[PDB]
This record gives structure tokens, C-alpha cells and sequence, in this order.
């Protein structure tokens, strides 16, 4: 009845199979993309032993019960696998290539670790698809666990790396995008640099070094800005490009959308500003007595991190990207299930 494609998102914490049915319009672009099946397994691919028994157990658990035969499959790993040397990755892909050759139910089209730029492309396509803006300047930011992505329209520029630019034609229109991924600036990886910063945690929160939190979002933001700008040079790379290529609307996916959906934060219309984010983080968490807070919200296991995270998002978007602290940032809410793999259907199916 419809075309079908499978995309496996092999992420740092788990792998997620998505089977989509779609139709194609007369520009040769997928439409009516529907997720018909879904399977999620932990831990991440890069966290299992790369031998046949382990890979077989893992992929069987992921795929065996799929209600669909003879479908093309894309196996796309992201930041978790990017953290591994090429020679380690090879062990996984040798086993995986062999496993798929033993299954005629699944036609492996590609298995690879996509670059963060690739992932930025798919992010942009996925968001703009959900927003129905694709047949129509929309910027997308993905705040992931290990890497962060930014992507916005920008005219082809021969003085910028080809790796940071993508040309595509979508619903009949030629598009050029600037794409950038910062590996290490994802919230989990970045957090590992700041666990002993008392400025980044609720008062009396027990830091690993035996010291106590003493939260202050402006100070915590400054510490994080050092990693963004002194180490990753985010400001130098992104700000001159945004000054010249203004974005009309920002959309964010990933961790922002989770934090903004917490009980401790108040945001309407699935949008926020950096100023409000930082202020609420500073008041509700950074300067808050930890034990009292923890007692009031005992189920939220991300709570302890909200001072750091609010400071980190502001640092990234404001001090890094140069986004105005009062500029509206839309976020796709967690309930909505927007997935970057929708971008792969658009681009590759
Ligand atoms: C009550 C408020 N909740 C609970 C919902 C939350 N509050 C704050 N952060 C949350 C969160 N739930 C999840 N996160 C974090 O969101 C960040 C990025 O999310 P993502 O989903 O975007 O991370 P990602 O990069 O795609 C992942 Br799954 Br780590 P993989 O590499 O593909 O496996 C990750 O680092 C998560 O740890």
C-alpha cells in the first residue's frame, strides 16, 4: 500500500529502530511519513562487546519481531560511536555487516557512523517537516547527550568548509544549509567537566570532591562559556555567520525540551527565552537548599542538574551562538516524538 523504510538510530544510550511508511510526491520527495513500528533497546551499540554472539543478541532483540519483511534498512550510529577510534568501530561494522548478510528479511542499505553535520542535516529536515515549513529562515539546534548541532539556511560560501555546508533539493526547491556539530559539548559530556563547580549546583548539594554546591547561574554560565568559547571557539565560528545570515525562527530539540517540561520550570507555548531559563534556574535550583528541594521533588532524577543545565543552555545559545537572551526559542515538546530519523526518510528514501 505504501513504501517502507527502516532507520536505526544507534545512539550513545540505546538503539532505536523506526519503520516508516511513506508516499512520494511529484518532486520525488517523501510525504505522509508515518512511523508504523518502533523498538528501543539499551545500552548503546558502542557499549556492547563487538563479537558475533553479543551483536546477534542485540540486533535480534531489536529487529526479529518487526512485522515487516524485505525492507531497506539504514543503520546510522551517532555520537556514542563517534567517540570510538575508526579501528574499534570497524569491529562492530564487520560483525554487523555479517549479521545482515544472514538475514534476507532486512536489506541493509548503509551502516555507518554519521558525522555530526549529517545529523544536523537530518535534525533540520525533521523539524521543518513537522512544522510544515519545507514547501516554503528556520534554524534548528539539537542539544544531545554527547554532541550539539546547529543548522540554518546560508547561501553557498566558497570560504567555508564543504563539510559545514549541505546542498539539497526538497519539494522542488534548492536549499543550502550551514551545519555544525560540536562533539564533547553535549550535556552529558560537558557535565563531566563541571561536577566540582559549586556554582553549578543547588546549595549543599554534595559534590564528588566532598565540597558543597553553592549555586549561582551567572557564575556557572561563565564557567561553561570557557569550555564553549575558549576550548571549542563556538562564538568565533558561529556568530559572524549568524550576523550575516539572520534566522527568523529558532527551534530546539533534545535536552532543552526535557528540562523545559520539568515541574520546576514554567514555560508556555513550547517556547522559552534564555533570560527566563537562566533566571528560573538561578532562583528555583542554584540558590535553593538541596535537601528541601530533593524532598519536594523526589522522583525527578535530573533535578540535581537543573542549575548546570540552565546555565549551560544560556552559555551555548547566548555566549556561543550569539542568540539574544530575550529571543524566543521554540522547543518540540518530549510528548511530540519528533525524531531526527524522519530527516533520513526525507533525504534518502
Ligand atoms: C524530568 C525532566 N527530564 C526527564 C525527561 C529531563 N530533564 C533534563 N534532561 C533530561 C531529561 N530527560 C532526559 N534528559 C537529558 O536530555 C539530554 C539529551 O536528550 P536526548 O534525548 O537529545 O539525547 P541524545 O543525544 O539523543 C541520547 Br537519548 Br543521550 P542518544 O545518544 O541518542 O542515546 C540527555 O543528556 C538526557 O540525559
Amino acid at each position: 500500500k505504501h513504501s517502507c523504510i527502516a532507520v536505526i538510530d544507534a545512539g550513545s544510550t540505546g538503539s532505536r529502530l523506526h519503520i516508516y511508511s511513506y508516499d512520494t510526491d511529484d518532486t520525488n520527495t517523501p510525504i505522509h511519513i508515518e512511523e508504523i513500528w518502533n523498538k528501543k533497546i539499551k545500552p548503546g551499540f558502542a557499549s556492547i562487546q563487538p563479537n558475533s554472539v553479543t551483536i546477534d543478541a542485540y540486533l535480534t532483540m531489536l529487529l526479529a519481531d518487526a512485522p515487516i519483511h524485505n525492507i531497506p534498512v539504514y543503520f546510522y550510529a551517532t555520537a556514542g560511536m563517534r567517540l570510538l577510534p575508526q579501528s574499534q568501530q570497524k569491529k562492530y561494522y564487520d560483525e554487523l555487516e555479517y549479521w545482515f548478510r544472514q538475514q534476507s528479511q532486512w536489506q541493509l542499505v548503509e551502516a555507518k557512523t554519521i558525522t555530526g553535520n549529517d545529523e544536523a542535516l537530518f535534525d533540520w529536515l525533521a523539524v521543518n517537516y513537522k512544522l510544515d515549513t519545507l514547501k516554503s529562515s528556520v534554524g534548528v539546534m539539537d542539544m544531545g547527550g554527547a554532541s550539539v548541532q546547529i543548522v540554518f539556511p546560508m547561501p553557498k560560501n566558497a570560504e567555508i568548509s564543504k563539510h559545514n555546508q549541505v546542498e539539497l533539493n526538497i519539494y522542488g526547491q534548492n536549499i543550502n544549509l550551514y551545519v555544525h556539530s560540536f562533539l564533547g559539548l553535549g550535556q552529558t559530556e560537558m557535565s563531566h567537566q563541571f561536577l566540582n563547580s559549586p556554582s553549578c549546583f543547588a546549595n549543599d548539594y554534595p559534590l564528588p570532591d566532598g565540597e558543597s554546591g553553592q549555586g549561582n547561574a551567572p557564575s556557572c554560565k561563565e564557567e561553561v562559556t570557557s569550555l564553549m568559547n575558549s576550548v571549542h571557539k563556538v562564538n568565533q565560528q558561529i556568530q559572524p555567520l549568524l550576523a550575516l545570515n539572520p534566522v527568523n525562527e529558532w527551534y530546539s530539540i533534545g535536552g532543552i525540551s526535557n528540562l523545559a517540561s520539568s515541574q520546576l520550570f514554567h514555560f508556555e507555548n513550547s517556547e522559552l527565552t534564555n533570560q527566563s531559563l537562566l533566571q528560573q534556574g538561578d532562583n528555583q535550583i542554584c540558590h535553593q537548599q538541596w535537601d528541601i528541594l530533593n524532598g519536594q521533588y523526589p522522583d525527578d532524577e535530573y533535578l540535581y542538574q537543573y542549575c548546570l543545565l540552565s546555565s549551560y543552555y544560556y552559555a551555548l545559545m547566548v555566549d556561543g551562538y550569539g542568540i539574544n537572551p530575550n529571543q524566543t526559542i521554540h522547543y518540540i515538546p518530549p510528548e511530540q516524538n519528533l525524531d531526527w530519523t524522519i530527516g533520513v526518510v526525507l533525504h534518502r528514501a
